[PDB]
């Protein structure tokens, strides 16, 4: 096929994307070996769903797993009565998600399981895929003329031809794998045909971070998790925590082979040691550098000019409440807390009012990075660790290093009960999650 593997695309037809997807154990070839994974649509990653604002989506998920599951539409500001995090689809049963794509929306989103206590194993085994929302902004020449690709960043470990089981240490750290894949391929080669690339980036890993950098080149950030920036932002590197997305323009500067790498990054994962007589936790330190893909530039590349503007970010009403959410850890028990509590589905932790704006201060008092995620209500990050964010864009995941505080502006949209949680999904399964009710 094409030298560069990307998940098959399913597009809405006449304003309707109607599709049956089975969640199924699936024999396939991955990274040169046979393995059985858990897939949507028979593929790893699952198929990419490409839609437009106002489209109707009708997804019937058939559960062919030996355990219950469900779907979460990560990043979509739609009703929690549709995107229902408490719903359980039993083995053998089916369920139809139906919703309309919001009018003011664009970017890269994704879908994956969200059944509490079983997210980390099901996601790790291969249950995920992307959802792209096309914009009228795609028709401006500086983007239309770029060469577009999706990069699903997701790692894996295999054992006996199946996803490796979670260890006790895995539940504390979040599981990382030794196979560091792009769209399920091991270090694929991208032979560029145009000088400007437009790359949609998705971290669909359980816990691995990707400190992204392309040899000899800057990246031009044009979209965050849930929408475009106001204008392109030049960066020398780009960290993507679990669950985050970004879209970048790449402007190839000369012919040659350039490595896109995940540079060493220390997210505070921990190992166990025994030196004299102690049996305690020790930092793992930085991840080892990984090559993600080989990027071959075309002959005499002349990149397009950058667009001068993208999408103006909405002026939000003044906020009516400030909240404070504190993250802490119990590493040796693999328990994780928000304001001193673990998740309880019966318990409402926050109660807000639709169409008002809130300020959330989320503070990490643990020693690990925690990427904080809120369903249903995209936010604007004002600052993290005392530093102002250098751009305005919708996000739904924000990474917090040890000790850092993030300040977010959270407009409350759809009414209903929903959740917020760390998107190292092992931490989520182990309790680092709470309930928001909007009324
Ligand atoms: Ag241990
Ligand atoms: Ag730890
Ligand atoms: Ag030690
Ligand atoms: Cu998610
Ligand atoms: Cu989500
Ligand atoms: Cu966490
Ligand atoms: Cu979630
Ligand atoms: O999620």
């Amino acid at each position: 096929g094409p030298s560069f593997p990307e998940p098959k695309v399913v597009r809405s037809q006449g304003g309707l994307l109607s599709l049956k997807l089975s969640a199924t154990p699936t024999p396939l070839a991955i990274a040169g070996q046979r393995a059985t994974l858990l897939t949507y649509g028979g593929s790893f990653p699952g198929p990419t769903l490409r839609v437009r604002p106002r489209d109707t989506v009708r997804l019937t998920l058939e559960n062919r797993l030996p355990e219950p599951t469900n779907l979460h539409w990560h990043g979509l500001p739609i009703s929690p009565k549709v995107d229902d995090p408490f719903l359980e689809i039993p083995p053998g049963e089916s369920w139809t998600y139906e919703f309309t794509v919001p009018k003011e929306l664009a970017g890269t989103f994704w879908y994956h399981p969200h059944l509490h206590g079983r997210v980390a194993p099901q996601l790790f085994a291969g249950l995920l895929g992307a959802l792209v929302v096309e914009s009228s902004l795609d028709a401006i020449p500086e983007l239309r003329e770029a060469e577009e690709h999706l990069l699903v960043l997701k790692d894996l470990a295999l054992q006996g031809g199946r996803p490796a089981p979670h260890t006790p240490m895995d539940w504390m750290n979040g599981k990382e794998g030794d196979l560091v894949l792009v769209n399920g391929a091991l270090r694929p080669t991208l032979v560029a045909q145009k000088a400007t690339l437009r790359l949609r980036l998705l971290n669909a890993s359980n816990a691995r971070y990707y400190r992204l950098a392309l040899q000899d080149h800057p990246l031009y950030l044009i979209a965050a998790d849930g929408g475009f920036l106001e204008e392109p932002l030049e960066v020398s590197e780009l960290l993507l925590a679990p669950g985050e997305r970004a879209e970048v323009l790449v402007r190839l500067r000369k012919e040659g082979r350039f490595l896109l790498q995940a540079l060493p990054y220390d997210r505070g994962a921990m190992g166990m040691m025994d030196m004299g007589g102690m049996a305690h936790a020790m930092p793992q330190g930085p991840s080892r550098p990984e090559t993600l893909l080989y990027l071959i530039a075309p002959k005499n590349p002349k990149p397009l000019p950058l667009p001068k503007a993208l999408s103006p970010f909405p002026t939000l009403p003044a906020p009516v409440v400030t909240r404070r959410l504190v993250l802490t850890e119990d590493m040796m028990a693999a328990r994780f807390f928000i304001n001193g509590q673990v998740f309880d589905h019966r318990r409402v932790d926050l109660k807000g009012q639709a169409q008002t704006v809130e300020v959330w201060e989320v503070e990490n008092q643990g020693d690990m990075d925690h990427p904080f995620h809120l369903h249903v209500h995209p936010f604007q990050v004002l600052s993290v660790g005392g530093r102002p964010f250098p751009y305005r864009a919708w996000k739904d995941v924000v990474n917090l290093k040890a000790g850092e505080v993030a300040r977010l502006l959270v407009p409350l949209r759809e009414k209903g009960r929903t959740v917020f949680h760390c998107h190292i999904v092992e931490h989520e399964d182990r309790g680092m999650m709470g309930v928001l009710e909007v009324g």
